[PDB]
């Protein structure tokens, strides 16, 4: 069912965003959502390069640091390593083979390619201050912890590659695959697409800004400066990034789009309350491991799932959903000085 | 299974190019080659935005053209966009699902990035010099002559992704899907992905160039400056784009990597001799529907014809194939100083 060029002159201002006909020429001329065309443009004016960064003096911080707090500013990084290897190529391999309109697609590629310009600012970051790299990247994969909280990632976007695939291949129906049955329904394909979407919109809105606070945290006392200015830069992209997966989202939940799509929504409304309610308890959780052997001037657990609690609740009522936690101002204001 | 993270602790430098686990950890502090970093941030450097350069002369000079040389310029971006259209989508939904270290995973999607910029500056080119950009955009996808000069690439990649699915799904040997037998072999997948990858090799390395001689023989007569400017900036990408798949293609070959691609490549090389022939023909019936209204002065068919001769020959040397054609000195030496 997929192609990389549909021979059929088709009209791309009225293809749905998702399982519509494959997108054949790129334009980028008109578009169906003006939002990701504009997503395109403003991620091209932040392109950066990590190398600009001087981080030389980050080995000397990192060094002179309390062993307690070398563990706290690893440990996010490994996470954030971690994240960005999965934001790297998951954009493309799972969305790609199911968007019809060509701004999105665009705007996939785009988004995935500034996910690499991250996982190569960790690179440049530890290869700098650690000295044996590859004891920090081997700890990313069997690291308890980190699949603790990563928990659920993969998952669901494997899920959906798995799913996609039998579409693509056997189409809808109920099928028999060496003495299985196997039944492809496309309302299934959109609630997992659903759910997939809603999970990274979950991990770019809070898993990452949870990490952020640890990053800043350390430059407010004039360490690690240099990490800091590359956390700024990823920063400033994740916002467009979040952006994006938002106003994917409410037009999808809006009925604008596919009415398959608005029904759905409203049908996984408690699935989607709850698997965001486990994302905040996942960075939660992690700061137990993080606080462990004490915390640092600025931060601590405590203040820590207050803005973990803070943030979830921005996020969950902007793709308008109610919020589980009770409602505070900002526990740490320091940190819109490095974010907005 | 395919995995957007895989579980398992694996040495990247001893995994193969193609087909070995999934990718998890994104680092770029050592390559198995390290000719993919090097082109990464060659390609990084390279950084431009098509929207910085001036074209609007182009619009007085294209007005000012005769109806040939008009049919003559826009068929020639017609193709053009119509190949990075596929090359922006392709390499990331077909090779991606397939490679097991880290540098090739990136620069498969750093080039597929810089197809999207190709894209976006030919929407750039034509919104600036037609009056309704839909004339040109709507006429690509059902040009005949355009599908005929195109045939073969979406295929080679669809068939590609479609075994990849049964891979992925079925895994190996041979199986019962809907009352059919379905065998899945993994050496036939390689034979598939080896020349999807010289077909790659053979559709920047010549298509794109003929494409390049008919821009810069405008520029050549002092007319489509803002053109060549850009067209001048995708020459520099796509010779990063060829040393990348001539370099996979030739450390396949060298059995340095995979030993079974180096016995595919032996016994395919019939099969990679014949598509080089056979996308240099579809570059040459392409003149009589680029000339049909009329040539211009250093631009007709023979002239096609020999350049194309031209480059197959250097091209399929340089992967080590055998030359077609009669051995001759460059028919247009003027697109040097253009190209380097
Ligand atoms: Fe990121
Ligand atoms: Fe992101
Ligand atoms: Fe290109
Ligand atoms: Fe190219
Ligand atoms: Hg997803
Ligand atoms: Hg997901
Ligand atoms: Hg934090
Ligand atoms: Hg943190
Ligand atoms: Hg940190
Ligand atoms: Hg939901
Ligand atoms: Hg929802
Ligand atoms: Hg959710
Ligand atoms: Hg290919
Ligand atoms: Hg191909
Ligand atoms: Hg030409
Ligand atoms: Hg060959
Ligand atoms: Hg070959
Ligand atoms: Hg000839």
């Amino acid at each position: 069912a997929y192609t990389t060029f549909s021979a059929t002159k088709n009209d791309q201002l009225k293809e749905p965003m998702f399982f519509g006909q494959p997108v054949q020429v790129a334009r980028y001329d008109q578009q169906k959502y003006d939002i990701f065309e504009k997503l395109i443009e403003k991620q091209l004016s932040f392109f950066w390069r990590p190398e600009e960064v001087d981080v030389s003096r980050d080995r000397i911080d990192y060094q002179a640091l309390p062993e307690h707090e070398k563990h706290i500013f690893i440990s996010n990084l490994k996470y954030q390593t971690l994240l960005d290897s999965i934001q790297g190529r998951s954009p493309n391999v799972a969305l790609l083979p199911l968007i019809s309109i060509p701004e999105l697609e665009t705007w996939v590629e785009t988004w995935a390619f500034s996910e690499t310009i991250h996982s190569r600012s960790y690179t440049h970051i530890i290869r700098n201050i650690v000295n044996d790299p590859s004891v920090v990247f081997d700890d990313i994969v069997t690291n308890e912890q980190i699949q603790k909280r990563a928990e659920g990632i993969s998952s669901y976007y494997d899920e959906l590659i798995e799913m996609t695939s039998y579409w693509h291949l056997l189409g809808e129906g109920t099928h028999t695959v060496n003495g299985k049955t196997v039944t492809v329904s496309l309302r299934e394909l959109k609630k997992k697409l659903y759910l997939c979407l809603m999970s990274v919109n979950a991990l770019e809105a809070i898993r990452y800004y949870v990490s952020f606070a640890c990053s800043f945290a350390f430059a407010e006392r004039e360490l690690m400066e240099g990490n800091a200015k590359i956390i700024r830069l990823i920063a400033r992209d994740e916002a467009l990034h979040l952006t994006g997966t938002q106003h994917m989202l409410n037009l999808l939940r809006s009925g604008a789009d596919d009415p398959e799509m608005a029904e759905i929504a409203e049908e996984c409304k408690q699935e989607c309350y709850d698997l965001f309610v486990q994302a905040a308890q996942q960075e939660k959780d992690w700061a137990d491991y993080l606080f462990r052997d004490g915390s640092m001037i600025g931060l601590n657990k405590d203040i820590l799932c207050q803005y973990v609690e803070y943030i979830t609740n921005i996020r969950m009522q902007a793709v308008g959903l109610d919020l589980p936690f009770n409602t505070r101002s900002n526990p740490i204001p320091w940190i819109n000085t490095w974010l907005v």
